[PDB]
């Protein structure tokens, strides 16, 4: 998947797509809003192509791995899910959704210990009062 | 992965990982580099094997491509703070001082590894 891309990439150590800027800012910027047109009519598996197809081209892009990493989750596909929510909170750091959204997935993964330190980032570090209430009723079930 | 389908015992594996640590320690770079590098494509899911290979890459003064395996690296343990210790190293070598910053203060926030929040404080204190 993605992340094995990216690895690889690194492993090799040639030349990238992105490094010869093969797509302009502009055509990645469409084809991300097709991306989501996809998505949000329900054609999971076209947009999921999509993200895909952004994440090989330039995988340290927050907001492309939020787009799969949603996907993912919806899909029940929980550990993939929560890599990428991984790699985008490590990119991002002031944002604490994909923190929360880990911690969901790390339930669904028949690991609570794992979520409820998702859950207590959350509420610890995060500006977003919304976002605090939300995981501390999963913090309450736990 | 090769990994995924047992292509080489675990043992075999561990001691080749001791090799390559033995190559990094002894300045043999290059050795290493093809030894990490071997192990990464066995197991390109093995945050170890990753953190060995993007080493590599930071000593080889290679900021960004260490920057971005770090980055992968910290998904694959989720808890360990030291990859986000070492990209904030690697941002200060990419003039990059409010990239560091955010590195160095994340460590401090979230990490529960004591020396590595002294080393990563050490860092913020000397920051501009
Ligand atoms: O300690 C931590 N930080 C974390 C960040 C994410 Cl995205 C997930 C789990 C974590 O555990
Ligand atoms: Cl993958
Ligand atoms: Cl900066
Ligand atoms: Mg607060």
């Amino acid at each position: 998947g993605s992340i094995s891309t990216a690895v690889i990439d690194a492993i090799n150590s040639g030349a990238t797509l992105k490094d010869i800027n093969a797509i302009p800012d502009d055509m990645m910027d469409d084809i991300y809003s097709y991306a989501y047109d996809f998505y949000n009519k329900g054609r999971i598996e076209e947009a999921e192509v999509f993200f895909r197809f952004l994440c090989i081209y330039d995988f340290y892009n927050v907001d492309y791995i939020m787009g799969l990493a949603a996907i993912y989750q919806i899909k029940e596909q929980f550990q993939q899910a929560a890599d990428l929510y991984a790699v985008a909170f490590a990119l991002g750091k002031n944002d604490y959704t994909p923190v929360f959204h880990t911690g969901q997935c790390q339930l669904r993964l028949k690991a609570p210990l794992k979520a409820k330190e998702c859950f207590e980032l959350v509420i610890q570090h995060s500006n977003d009062e919304k976002l605090k209430i939300k995981a501390q009723s999963y913090l309450d079930a736990i």
